[PDB]
């Protein structure tokens, strides 16, 4: 009862971080700008996680006995919630390198209108891939509970060929691909700006400071992003090595968790990642909690 009691610690932790980090951005309208507008889609997502995806996880664990339909969804919840974070830490990538690329258009183009659409899109588009198996790629029945009840034991109900192929590499790999393609042009323009600002004949410190405010910004994003990939991977690169070879040893139980336990870690560290990387958000929740 060790797992059940970790898992249980983390659930608390996700929704009290994120649900801080949500009222923050209502209290204080200097957070409400069109980059956090996406951070608060990460933030519902990763409460679901402590909310509904560890729920559901310490309850398929065990395995219970439901339709095809009730148990894929409790087998593929966490697949949303892991999917929606990917397009919400892609725009976030997106977003800080159109404030330091182009900050004229920044404005123009990245407006709270098209932030709230784009989100919107991106969850409709994570349900419908994340519930992929429920639309038939599933193992239901492939060759106890009685008919109509299949033992909803996830390895049994859910495809591997599925978890490693369309969601792994396509659904992950791809984005933190491009995410990180991002970043280094981000990075490497943003190196260039302060080597042209380096050639003026003005000081003109203000471009300078909100350069470098607009870089550690853009930096934070990093941090969050990585931290994903840094606790996603171990889950997927367990799944590489059952499915593309089978002769390897199947990942022990005891080691199979640790990389579920992961997974689920990453929902807590934005809340944190924010009071430490941004001085404003900090200072908002120390009031908050005080008054
Ligand atoms: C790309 C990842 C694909 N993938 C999995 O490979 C997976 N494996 C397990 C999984 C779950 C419980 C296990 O043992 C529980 C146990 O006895 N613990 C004893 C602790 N002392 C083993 C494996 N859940 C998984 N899910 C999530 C499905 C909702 C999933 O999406």
């Amino acid at each position: 009862s060790v797992y059940i009691t970790v898992e249980l610690a983390i659930a608390v932790l996700a929704i009290l971080g994120n649900v801080l980090v949500c009222w923050a951005v209502w209290l204080n309208s200097n957070l409400q700008n069109v980059t956090n507008y996406f951070v608060v889609s990460l933030a519902a997502a990763d409460i679901l996680v402590g909310v509904l995806a560890i729920p559901f996880a310490i309850t398929i664990s065990t395995g219970f006995c439901a339709a095809c339909h009730g148990c894929l969804f409790i087998a593929c919840f966490v697949l949303v919630l892991a999917q929606s974070s990917i397009f919400s830490l892609l725009a976030i990538a997106i977003d800080r390198y159109i404030a330091i690329a182009i900050p004229l258009r920044y404005n123009g183009l990245v407006t709270g209108t098209r932030a709230a659409g784009i989100i919107a899109i991106c969850w409709v588009l994570s349900f419908a891939i994340g519930l992929t198996p429920m639309l038939g790629w599933n193992n239901c029945g492939q060759p106890g509970c009685g008919e109509g009840q299949v033992a909803c034991l996830f390895e049994d109900v859910v495809p591997m060929n599925y978890m490693v192929y369309f969601n792994f590499f396509a659904c992950v790999l791809v984005p933190l691909l491009l995410m990180l393609g991002v970043y280094l042009r981000i990075f490497a323009a943003a190196r260039r700006q302060l080597k042209q600002m380096e050639s003026q004949p003005l000081p003109g410190e203000r471009a300078r400071s909100t350069l470098q405010k607009e870089v550690h910004a853009a930096k934070s994003a990093a941090i969050i992003a990585g931290l994903f990939a840094l606790c996603w991977l171990p889950l997927h690169i367990i799944n590489c090595f059952t499915f593309f070879c089978p002769d390897c040893s199947h990942a022990p139980l005891w080691l199979m968790y640790l990389a579920i336990v992961l997974a689920h870690t990453n929902s807590v560290v934005n809340p944190f990642i924010y009071a430490y990387r941004i001085r404003e958000f900090r200072q908002t929740f120390r009031k908050i909690i005080r008054s």
